């Protein structure tokens, strides 16, 4: 009787409902998923307590942290910090200035949260711009990787075919052939959600649903030109090792963070602004939302 007792509900934020909520005691306020629990299946059970179990382990600068897990009759609250950035992508088409040096310091936050869930046996499954949200700037503006309902446990390197899960337009190639998965899914959509922050449009598409899938996995992305002319080698060449279609030759979080384009940023990185981008991104943005 915890959640009801201690906390005020607010206004919603997006199986679930998150909605903001202040604690009476302390007038902290936070974000509360609310989960309601009756006549679940024991599978379902199963993949509740998988959620709130993975969300208590990972604590990490660039993940959303978990304050408090609260079982009442009929409903699950998991509570988190409140972060009041935005959206990243929100957040990105609202800067006057943005360039590479920008998209590799945001992709290199995101690499630290999926390396973290790696190395904890956490696979996220759903990496997505939904999914990205922001510190406030008073805070540090720091980028959050949030919602684990859909991530899995592994052991080590072991890899299965763990069922369906993730969003179209960043779904990997093995998991769109039924093969075995893990990890290197996670690799997949980060370089989706790479090729997006540098020209605003993303790298495989079609309003045909089953040519987006044939595309996906014959792995046919491209730099055409002129926005990529103007694009770094060594950013490309990121892009390249995060979407090869081979799971074991896909680089992964700790390698990615030492690539030069990533750890070498003021050298490598371009700095001129991408107005091209900041105007793509308006129209990826838009169409998301319907
Ligand atoms: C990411 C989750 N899922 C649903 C489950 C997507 C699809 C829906 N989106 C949300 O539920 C949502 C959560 C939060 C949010 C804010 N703090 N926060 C802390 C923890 C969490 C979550 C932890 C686990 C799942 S959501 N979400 C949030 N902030 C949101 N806003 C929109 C801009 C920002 C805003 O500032 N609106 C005043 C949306």
């Amino acid at each position: 009787t915890r959640f009801t007792d201690e906390y005020q509900l607010f206004e919603e934020l997006g199986f679930s409902v998150v909605r903001r909520c202040m604690k009476i005691p302390t007038g902290q306020e936070y974000a509360a998923k609310i989960i309601n629990t009756k006549k679940l299946s024991a599978r379902d059970h199963q993949k509740l307590e998988r959620e709130a179990r993975i969300c208590r382990l990972l604590k990490h600068p660039n993940i959303v942290r978990l304050h408090d897990s609260i079982s009442e009759e009929g409903f699950h609250y998991l509570v988190f910090d409140l972060v009041t950035g935005g959206e990243l992508f929100e957040d990105i088409v609202a800067r006057e200035y943005y360039s590479e040096a920008d998209a590799s310091h945001c992709i290199q936050q995101i690499l630290e949260s999926v390396n973290h869930c790696h190395l904890n046996g956490i696979v996220h499954r759903d990496l997505k711009p939904e999914n990205l949200l922001l510190a406030s700037k008073s805070k540090g503006a720091a980028v959050k990787l949030a919602d684990f309902g859909l991530a899995i446990e592994v052991q080590g390197d072991q890899q299965a075919w763990f069922g369906f899960a993730g969003t179209p337009g960043y779904l990997s190639p093995e998991v769109l052939r039924k093969d075995p998965y893990g990890k290197p899914v996670d690799m997949w959509a980060c370089g989706v959600i790479l090729y997006i922050l540098l020209v605003g449009y993303p790298p495989f598409w079609d309003e045909d649903q089953h040519r987006l899938y044939q595309q996906i996995k014959a792995g046919a992305y491209d730099f055409p030109s002129p926005e990529w002319d103007t694009v770094t080698p060594e950013a490309k060449d990121l892009i390249n090792k995060m979407l090869t279609i081979n799971p074991a030759k896909r680089i992964t979080a700790s390698e990615a963070l030492k690539h030069p384009w990533i750890c070498q940023r003021s050298t490598v990185a371009s700095m001129m602004h991408r107005q091209e981008t900041v105007d793509c991104l308006k129209k990826f943005n838009a169409r998301r939302k319907l």
